[PDB]
């Protein structure tokens, strides 16, 4: 039922998924003077060369690119966290033009969008029990802004015209995350939460310092998805992103100074 929009959007969510009202929900909102730079935190160990890309999917919130997360092929170690954490998919929050989109905030300002890789602590050996989990999942956050071209996107871009709407999906093998990566692994990290329902507050969050630049034709084609399955009255999927919450009893760490 949830969604992005007057009846069913981020102000509905707390009705079915209570905890949208908790005490470590995300997105935040990085104030970047108030933010500390630890000395101890980690450089972030990304090691996707092996990465085993599946499918890409429209489940009528967003797109995601699904990898295959029964061996440490794509995994997430270093910086903030203890123990490896394998890449299951990404996918994208956008808006309906490019002064807002992302959910995590710099300063106030927000991106044309935002990529998610999401992570599972192997740990708790599969997703479904590591959400369960305060330290179950680490979601790397990469702020995008419009100018040059990404070609590293350009494969996705290609494709989003076969899964317009809510239920289709394609191949979508031999794809390289790290083509979607900026030159910096600089970072800002906090505990916090899933930005959709369920909501669980299961994140280590990493969000990168440095956005990548995509072009506007390249969000152009994220803006023609479809919210929509197919024979439903036609609805953009734009602006499918939470706003900042509440950073209530929480430090935000940064990896620089
Ligand atoms: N904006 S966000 O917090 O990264 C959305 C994650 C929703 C998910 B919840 B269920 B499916 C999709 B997979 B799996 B857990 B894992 B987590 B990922
Ligand atoms: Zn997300």
């Amino acid at each position: 039922h949830w969604g992005y929009g007057k009846h069913n959007g981020p102000e509905h969510w707390h009705k079915d998924f209570p905890i949208a009202k908790g005490e470590r929900q995300s997105p935040v909102d990085i104030d970047t003077h108030t933010a500390k730079y630890d000395p101890s935190l980690k450089p972030l160990s990304v090691s996707y060369d092996q990465a085993t890309s599946l499918r890409i999917l429209n489940n009528g919130h967003s797109f995601q690119v699904t990898f295959d997360d029964s061996q440490d092929k794509a995994v997430l170690k270093g910086g903030p966290l203890d123990g490896t954490y394998r890449l299951l998919q990404f996918h994208f929050h956008w808006g309906s033009l490019d002064g807002q989109g992302s959910e995590h905030t710099v300063d106030k300002k927000k991106y044309a969008a935002e990529l998610h890789l999401v992570h599972w602590n192997t740990k708790y050996g599969d997703v479904g029990k590591a959400v369960q989990q305060p330290d179950g999942l680490a979601v790397l956050g990469i702020f995008l802004k419009v100018g040059s071209a990404k070609p590293g996107l350009q494969k996705v871009v290609d494709v989003l015209d076969s899964i317009k709407t809510e239920g289709k999906s394609a191949d979508f093998t031999n794809f390289d995350p790290r083509g979607l990566l900026p030159e910096s692994l600089d970072y800002w990290t906090y505990p916090g939460s899933l930005t959709t329902p369920p909501l669980a507050e299961c994140v280590t969050w990493i969000v990168l310092k440095e956005p990548i630049s995509v072009s506007s034709e390249q969000v152009l084609k994220f803006r023609k998805l479809n919210f929509n399955g197919e024979g439903e009255p036609e609805e953009l999927m734009v602006d499918n992103w939470r706003p900042a919450q509440p950073l209530k009893n929480r430090q935000i760490k940064a990896s620089f100074k």
